[PDB]
């Protein structure tokens, strides 16, 4: 549906509301995603998003260098 | 608390059990995940692992070249 050039608008205007007006805050992303792409996040999985954090070359292994910033987030 | 020396033995357990051994499939994490950190994807959001996954400078602010990643996902 929607075409890069008008994501580039779609950016450039939630990015403006709050803080620095070039760059999305969390609070702006979650903006942006509920007004413009609402059923983007009920779509998505919490373990795949990590995959693809953690997965940063992308050839769909984690490595245990990749892994380093999954111990990051442990509590302990 | 875990030491890093048991960290390191836990990836290399889950990560020999599938196809390379030295590396960690989606499916392996899997395993890890619900096996010894159970409440680990249950605390975390969506949103918070996507803005993890664009801020890749952890500034905690995605900027236009950063959001280019979730572009090229969404659009044409
Ligand atoms: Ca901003
Ligand atoms: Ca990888
Ligand atoms: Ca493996
Ligand atoms: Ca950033």
């Amino acid at each position: 549906m929607k075409s890069p050039e008008e994501l580039k608008g779609i950016f450039e205007k939630y990015a403006a509301k709050e803080g620095d007006p070039n760059n999305l805050s969390k609070e702006e992303l979650k903006l942006l995603l509920q007004t413009e792409f609402p059923s983007l996040l009920k779509g998505m999985s919490t373990l795949d998003e990590l995959f693809e954090e953690l997965d940063k070359n992308g050839d769909g292994e984690v490595s245990f260098e990749e892994f380093q910033v999954l111990v990051k987030k442990i509590s302990q």
